[PDB]
RNA sequence: UUUUUUUUUUUUUUUUUUUUUUUUUUCUCCUCUUUUUUUUUUUU
């Protein structure tokens, strides 16, 4: 599944592929997506140091 | 000489029922005068 702003796909797959809002968003609601979560990977982690997104 | 990111129109449907017009009041109440009562009869 694809979560992109400009582009949704199969929301409801095993996998799903997103920005990083996305994430906060359903996890400031429940969105009873987090009981079967197992692996939670991030891609870049270097924007902690981001002046505006970190 | 001005880049990068910020999801979206609530889920559900394959439940049983054996009655019958109406419907419920109003009180006792001084009748004036020629009479017995005429009468057959025939022409429809």
């Amino acid at each position: 599944g694809l979560l992109t702003g400009d582009v949704q796909l199969h929301p409801e797959a095993s996998c799903l592929i997103m920005t990083t809002e996305i994430l906060r968003s359903m996890l400031y609601s429940g969105s009873d997506v987090i009981r079967d979560l197992e692996w939670v990977i991030f891609d870049e982690v270097h924007y902690i140091n981001d002046v505006e997104r970190g």
